[PDB]
């Protein structure tokens, strides 16, 4: 004799991969996520799930072309849950998506229903996986994963508000002319539509925004900067109008996550987690507020000091997701 | 106002350094957009369409995602005066081939897209390169080129970049050794006609003809013809499974723009006027080895062929300057 | 000729650089720039000058070997500043540096005669750079190149506080196992040992650490944060007596500029800059504040809410800084 | 309580995945640390030397600049525990050339010195790699795969990975194309007696022996065999220029650290056992295009050399074997 034989001396044989990915969904969100983590050098295999054969194949040959300018050297695909072994990170997108005029809330008991499939399939390959949930109602079917998966709490992620608070500090760094890596400010809570923006931690090199404008983000706020937070809450509407789907945002989002993952960077985001017991909640609800991600997954919390108003829209947000969560069948 | 007590502004201001512009978002010019941004190759991205929502929608996805980008500055427009002071600008736009249509079967109806396009982009960016990715790639660079009426050095084709990317690819795959490390040249047309350059495949230098002379010959025991059969037949696969192309083409033209970007002068097979070459006496367009760098292909490699690879080369400038011969400006 | 029967030129190019990077001074901080700066992607060309011409020589010839890892196509030097021609950013790291003990201030007449050389030779073959100031005591020596440049005061950049301020976030985050890039918190003022913490903007997460430790900072500090600052003060002195000089994180905090410069990103910096006009400074004085950074050097200037203590401190270095710089000598 | 405990509730009650830790901090291991930092390749980085004041003064100096790196852990040490569970270890360590000396000279105070440094590497790190860089490079490799019990492909000389950039570098400056589309490799010692494979020196697959028979020769009327008395001159004219060499080392081991660290299987020039090729019978190592991996070296590349580079390359091995047959360990 073979060429191969002819130009190489094999001296060694067949190893785990060590820092595996596996997105499961080949929508447009998985693709964005599978694209971004791609870009970012975060894994040394991806593995991608779907339940479409064709569609599954097809991107995973689309990605594996393009192997000469990555870094990536195993991108591998199937309907079989095996491909998945091994991975240090299981990031689940799969689901029924958000249309357009409906409430993420709308997709709840449909996305239930496949994570009852898809979850004990990935814990079975990947017991020790840290679990990223990206699939809609996000908050929802984190408390979700994390009751059929068995896992630890630090263990099971949702994407939850690192998006909003991205989208947050871009619209902020867009009206002060400023990068929004310089733009700081929390979204918490639901990522939907009773996200809570923490007006009294927004700031730019320390300088509290509410010290010059006491009225910001309320009614009474000249400058109508809760109308920025409105802008947050009716984007994924806005762009599911205009294009049908979000992804690339949310793709760069996912990635941000798997590289503090990843690289046990111990950054602070604002993802869902258990907060029962935690700020003024008693339900087994799981929202956004801000985390230490790592290497363990979710670690710590940072206690954030919300005004009583914050507070009280925090718990509205906590209400709304056992509202709807109380009800579900599983 | 909030941003008056926060900031004071001790400058009132300027021009794009490094602007790039994609026209056309469809799934192949979101795809360069992503990879582009992924890179850090723009201080500037300006994306353009004829469907508005569309357009916005898409230019407002990539926005939400500035925090995790160092791009400053994503605008999009119907209008070509946002693409104005680019360096370079990539045109994706157009007709796709469905399964079993050639790519030269899109001519006709990106020609009448070009004479749209062209104009309007080479009049607000005097120091464009222009990048051509639509289809077919090699006769719309020469489209481009009598349009524009641009320098050679500065009209370029993405041509046989990907071609050669997914060679290098499937023969890593056979050899056990990373893309990178395979070296192999794929030419010509992209499409039907391109040209697997065997007696220039390598590792390390080790020549892989030189130890089977029979390599890629039908005569070839391991049948090394059908990694080109698989190149040629790659984008219809894709096409047939997922309904088009775009991750591969996306990351293939990044790597173009970060060889003009970043004054590279990295060699690419990519499409350029081979008058001259191969006794080639007309101006087809093609895919040789290019250096390619700020102010475009400034030089073009002089592969050695063996007579047959010369024949087959000069067989796909042939086919194009036959399709050339029906276009009507 | 090979190089002919090889390539067919089509052209003979405009070679002039778009992105051009100039280090003058190829000392332990002018390699650890270049470096940096190398690795960062930042430049189509880097040029060092000197004035020993062996080494000059040696660190370029070292440079040019690893080009293939690299993607800066062109690495000059020479001893002659025409090798400088067509820079966006010319970095400057030449002059004396502290010994062990050795207060930066002492470096200021060696560094201003120096500065007279240096400056018209730049200016001649890059009128239109940014100027970035390194070279000790960085306030002082900023203000000697705007003097001796004739530049506006936008195009003239002293490294400042920028460091001191990342040695800040550092520090922080190994007291409270949170990355650095989540701890925040600006250093201001003198970048030396008149340097002002701003304990009203230390923060993680938008929660002021000041808001749960009243005393944050102060002698009644019970955890002694104060130490984190002398620690700040304190660490290229306890450097340069280790290692006999400081490199790494200067070059690491230069290029972190270099890079908001180059993709004019408009990042917030704790960077040398013209004060007159904040906090009842009515001269010409050159201090850390933080500023907006972009491809026109400092456009803007955020005004930091002081303290009365904080702002006391402030004005105490820029009483030291004016004492020295309003009586140079050219 | 504590300010720590009123901003963050712990959940959770330590290992790293990624570690690499560097051997010596002299300018070589310090090139070497600054480069993986930047290339964001470990999670944790350790240092250990001898020199207390010195060793602690390169981690602070790291540790200041934790703001604008991703390695969350920069630790050092004398004691070699501050590098237990490391991944890779890249042993920097030892004597090093003066100007007018031989790397082959510092051999016994580097024997001597790996008898220490290898078994407390290997007794913290069983699963690591060993990344040689001391020099001489080439029997180092030998004697640290003899001492640490460790299997062939696990024990990697960073070799000619430098060399063969060199002269890649020179190559590109003298046609005018980025050194990563000049291909050539430099095999043999990291040293006086390294081969020029002029055989496999090509651009796009073009070989410059095909077009200049003479090429690297005496009668070569451009002279390119000064290319590669530049390469194995390079060292010595650096160290005679400032003092010793760093940057470029530094980078070359960083680019081998990548391809281990993310199992990416490309092709490099570096030190491992050579018995049983081209009829050299002793344990001699020395650098091949080898495959290099998460296992480290798992395959050879077989260079077809021309009869002179075969016979030179025969006598760098002898050379080699020269002094290593002498050792006592
Ligand atoms: C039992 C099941 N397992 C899976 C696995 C993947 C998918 N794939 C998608 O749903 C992709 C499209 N969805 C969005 N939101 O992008 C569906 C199912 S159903
Ligand atoms: C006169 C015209 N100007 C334009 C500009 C953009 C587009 N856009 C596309 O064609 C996107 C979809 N096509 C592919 N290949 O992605 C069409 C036209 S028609
Ligand atoms: C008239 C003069 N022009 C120059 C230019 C460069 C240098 N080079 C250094 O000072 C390097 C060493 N110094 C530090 N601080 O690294 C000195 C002079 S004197
Ligand atoms: C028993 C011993 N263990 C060590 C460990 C580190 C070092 N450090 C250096 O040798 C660094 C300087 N040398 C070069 N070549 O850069 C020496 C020794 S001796």
């Amino acid at each position: 004799a073979a060429l191969k034989d002819q130009l190489i001396v094999n001296l060694l044989k067949e190893q785990v991969p060590q820092n595996k990915i596996t997105v499961v969904g080949v929508g447009a969100v998985g693709m964005a996520c599978a694209i971004s983590i791609l870009m970012k050098d975060l894994a040394d295999e991806l593995a991608l799930v779907d339940v479409i054969e064709d569609k599954l194949k097809g991107e995973m040959m689309d990605l594996q072309h393009g192997s000469l300018f990555l870094k990536t050297p195993k991108i591998v695909s199937s309907k079989d849950y095996s491909v998945t072994a091994n991975s240090k990170l299981v990031i689940i997108t799969a689901g029924a998506r958000q249309q357009e005029g409906e409430s993420r809330l709308n997709l709840v008991q449909r996305n239930v229903n496949i994570f009852k499939f898809i979850i004990p399939n990935v814990v079975k390959y990947s017991p020790q996986c840290k679990l990223l949930i990206v699939s809609n109602p996000v908050d929802i079917l984190t408390y979700v994963a994390w009751k059929i998966s068995g896992f630890p709490k630090n263990r099971v992620i949702g994407s939850g508000c690192n998006l909003d608070s991205a989208r947050f500090r871009y619209l902020m760094g867009e009206r002060l002319g400023v990068h929004p890596l310089s733009c700081h400010g929390w979204v918490l809570g639901e990522h939907g539509d009773s996200s809570v923006p923490v007006w009294s931690g927004v700031n730019v090199a320390g300088v509290s925004l509410k010290s010059l404008n006491p009225q910001l983000g309320t009614d009474a706020d000249k400058e109508q900067w809760k109308d920025v937070h409105k802008q947050v809450v009716d984007s994924a509407y806005e762009v599911i109008k205009l294009k049908g789907y979000t992804s690339w945002a949310i793709g760069l989002s996912v990635a941000d996550l798997a590289e503090s993952i990843m690289k046990n960077l111990r950054r602070v985001h604002p993802i869902s987690t258990m907060i029962k017991g935690l700020y003024g909640i008693k339900e087994d609800v799981f929202l956004s507020v801000p985390c230490i991600l790592g290497q363990n997954g979710i670690s710590d919390v940072v206690k954030v000091t919300l005004t009583p108003d914050e507070e009280a829209r925090l718990k509205k947000s906590a209400d709304t997701l056992w509202g709807i969560q109380k009800e579900l069948q599983f």
